[PDB]
């Protein structure tokens, strides 16, 4: 899909290294999980590593931009049930009706809204996590038809 | 002092907003809070606000080449001793022998390490969050002669 035709939100889900799980602050080498989208089925996630938070970022930003996938959306949710496994992370996907929200953690928040989706019922099964929870729910997306 | 002929590290050491505080997140305005030097007498902060975290970061690095200051730094360390007042933040800071460390919190830790001190001991008297650290510690800085 080429990103310089869509206009796309950054969001920062995760931001590693200092005290381990800074999600942003100062010192020694560092790793950030950047989602981007356009509300309208395109989401793509991406990592960056770097000594300094800014270039990092930077560097996860333009890796999602390479890794844009395009999701059905019917109405306000997804066409039918899909489970995402992605090594410790597993998410059970389900369409919900107009009004009930993006049932979700905030990692998994972020790409379901970053795709444009606004209602949907998700069960996490595996890791927590930021990483686990964004690649996983990601391999869900990439399974709907 | 002009950026441009610095080579200035940039660290973020706050990013306000969804559940208040994140240090680096997701979901509706952001304010980051920057502090850059060169590790050889000139450091400067900034603040920046948008709607997606990497924008704010953007823009509170363009505010921080701005408010670039000097600090006479004697070996590793500052020739006397300092008190910085700001708002609610109020921060004594002291020379120290080589071999002590910087001895302070965090946020005040990035601004005297991008200063390029590296032996000092200073001691919080007010507000410990990050901007009124910050803030008190550069105006510390300041009145050094």
């Amino acid at each position: 899909i080429n990103p310089n035709k869509l206009e796309l939100e950054e969001r920062v889900v995760a931001v590693n290294r200092v005290a381990k799980v800074v999600k942003g602050g100062r010192r020694l080498r560092f790793s950030a999980l950047v989602v981007v989208g356009d509300k309208n089925g395109h989401v793509g996630f991406g990592t960056g590593k770097a000594q300094e938070v800014p270039e990092a970022i930077r560097k996860a930003i333009e890796d999602a931009k390479k890794n844009l996938i395009e999701v059905p959306i019917v109405g306000t949710t997804i066409p039918h049930e899909v489970i995402g496994h992605f090594g410790a992370g597993e998410i059970i996907l389900k369409p919900a009706s107009e009004g009930t929200g993006v049932i979700a953690g905030g990692p998994a928040r972020a790409v379901l809204e970053l795709a444009g989706i606004s209602d949907i019922l998700s069960k996490s099964i595996g890791s927590n996590t930021p990483i686990n929870m964004v690649r996983a729910t990601f391999d869900g997306l990439k399974q709907l038809k």
